[PDB]
């Protein structure tokens, strides 16, 4: 049940992929790669980077995986060029799906809901002032098309019931994304603009943002 997957291509090789900037207030806890392009590595801030012997990638105690930037040694820039392209294709693939299963459901106020599989369209912002559940099997899919902002209020949680998998939940979001302090998010974010995870928030999925990403001592576990 639910729509055909959004293929991330090589954007699925990153925990975080951004074009303008990635900032962390330590101590963030990122499982997977961090890439920035076309911006340079000086727009990776707060990571206390060490450049590794080849000059092609850097390391941080905040990241289990490699950081890469567009100014790094060959062939890193070509790799990120492809990843940024594949994120653009993924966003458009998700945003342009037609025939939604749910249209303006709950007016985009998702507190206390249980969301079954399908294609969701909101011509609005989406927020949640309370915990909500995504409920489906390990093979079901969700695509959440959001014309405005996406938020999850402080300390609130998305629960996966039934076997539902974060990698099968795509948030395709035109406006800014704000996960508030201590909130627990589930799914891949394909953001057209900025994504911010505030103090002690966590995301099981990926952050694939066409502008900036801001982390405040936040957890990103790639799914
Ligand atoms: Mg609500």
């Amino acid at each position: 049940a639910g729509p055909t997957a959004v293929p991330l291509g090589t954007a699925g090789n990153y925990a975080i992929l951004a074009s303008y900037a990635v900032s962390t207030v330590p101590q963030s806890a990122i499982t997977g790669a961090v890439g920035i392009s076309p911006a340079a590595g000086t727009f990776l801030t707060g990571f206390s980077l060490t450049m590794s012997g080849t000059g092609t990638f850097s390391t941080s105690t905040q990241v289990t995986g490699q950081l890469t930037a567009a100014d790094y040694g060959t062939p890193t820039p070509s790799i990120l060029t492809t990843a940024i392209g594949d994120m653009g294709t993924a966003y458009t693939n998700g945003a342009t799906r037609s025939g939604p299963d749910f249209l303006e459901i709950y007016t985009g106020a998702l507190g206390g809901t249980t969301l079954l599989p399908g294609l969701y369209k909101w011509t609005s912002s989406v927020g949640a002032s309370a915990d909500f559940t995504i409920s489906g099997t390990s093979t079901d899919t969700w695509i959440f098309q959001i014309d405005g902002t996406l938020g999850l209020a402080a300390g609130k949680k998305i629960t996966l019931a039934g076997g539902a998998q974060a990698k099968n939940i795509i948030w395709v979001v035109a406006g800014a994304v704000s996960i508030e302090a201590g909130a627990q998010f589930e799914g891949v974010i394909l953001a057209k603009t900025a994504v911010t995870l505030k103090t002690g928030s966590s995301l099981n999925g990926r952050i694939l943002a066409q502008t900036s990403v801001a982390l405040q001592s936040a957890t990103v576990v790639q799914k």
